[PDB]
């Protein structure tokens, strides 16, 4: 099986063997997710694992994960799936999720340039994601991880129903992160990579506030109907109105009208060639 040889043969298996398992990741807010060694690279990973129907969904977000390879979004390293118990490795980022490192960071560190670095790079693995015809369908802080030198990876850590708290909550038989889903998603359940992209606005919402939490004391009975009356977030302290029209531009009650993730990346490539955010930043301020 494991060797080259054999029909049976895939390149992404490997020796269970191999990687010494430790304890839970993040206290457990990741469900079955470990923190791992891989032995022989003495490299960390991160193992996703099966708890005691559910296993299509384990080896399909596993085949998923065979099919793209960007610079931003969380690398597959191997699997094993060839017999229980099934796993899932990827690489392990050092400073972990994006949602808690906004709020706990350095911001003389993390400036408007580490900011604006971080939007650039999670719409570049949208991109991608756009261009190979994937939908994400959790976009979020929370769905990011970050390591060395701000280098930022889109995850999908499958939160729905982990996540506890009002961050997801029960909505059409299954529970939905409201504050981040595109109005046509939960009035028609009509999902695609446009309402990725609403998603996206309230992402780069939550960067340039260090991680607020969106519509900050308005009651979730009360955001599609707000939204269908025009109401959008205002421009965040400090923000430069080029990125908040770009905001503005995701949250398009059409889904038409909302811009590709290519564009996306294409304005923040252009928004600043010949001026600083830090000076727009400061005139904002
Ligand atoms: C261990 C593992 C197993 C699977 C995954 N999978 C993904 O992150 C992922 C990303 C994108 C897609 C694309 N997909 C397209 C289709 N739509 C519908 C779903 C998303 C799928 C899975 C991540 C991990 N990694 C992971 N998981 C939880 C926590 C951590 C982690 C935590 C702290 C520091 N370093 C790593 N790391
Ligand atoms: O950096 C900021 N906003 C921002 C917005 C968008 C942005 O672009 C992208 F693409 F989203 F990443 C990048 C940065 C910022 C926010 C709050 C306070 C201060 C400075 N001040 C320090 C003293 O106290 C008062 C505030 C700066
Ligand atoms: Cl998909």
């Amino acid at each position: 099986a494991m060797d080259p040889s054999s029909p049976n043969y895939d390149k992404w298996e490997m020796e269970r063997t191999d990687i010494t398992m430790k304890h839970k990741l993040g206290g457990g807010q990741y469900g079955e997710v470990y923190e791992g060694v891989w032995k022989k690279y003495s490299l960390t990973v991160a193992v996703k694992t099966l708890k005691e129907m559910e296993v299509e969904e384990f080896l399909k977000e596993a085949a998923v994960m065979k099919e793209i390879k960007h610079p931003n979004l969380v690398q597959l390293l191997g699997v094993c799936t060839r017999e229980p118990p099934f796993y899932i490795i990827t690489e392990f980022m050092t400073y972990g999720n994006l949602l808690d490192y906004l709020r706990e960071c350095n911001r003389q560190e993390v400036s408007a340039v580490v900011l604006l670095y971080m939007a650039t790079q999670i719409s570049s693995a949208m991109e991608y994601l756009e261009k190979k015809n994937f939908i994400h369908r959790d976009l979020a802080a929370r769905n990011c991880l970050v390591g060395e030198n701000h280098l930022v990876k889109v995850a999908d850590f499958g939160l729905s129903r982990l996540m506890t708290g009002d961050t997801y909550t029960a909505h059409a038989g299954a529970k939905f992160p409201i504050k981040w889903t595109a109005p046509e998603s939960l009035a028609y359940n009509k999902f695609s990579i446009k309402s990725d992209v609403w998603a996206f606005g309230v992402l780069l919402w939550e960067i340039a506030t260090y991680g607020m939490s969106p519509y900050p004391g308005i009651d979730l009975s009360q955001v599609y109907e707000l939204l269908e009356k025009d109401y959008r977030m205002e421009r965040p302290e400090g923000c430069p109105e080029k990125v908040y029209e770009l905001m503005r531009a995701c949250w398009q009650w059409n889904p038409s009208d909302r811009p590709s993730f290519a564009e996306i990346h294409q304005a923040f490539e252009t928004m600043f060639q010949e001026s600083s955010i830090s000076d727009e930043v400061e005139k904002e301020l």
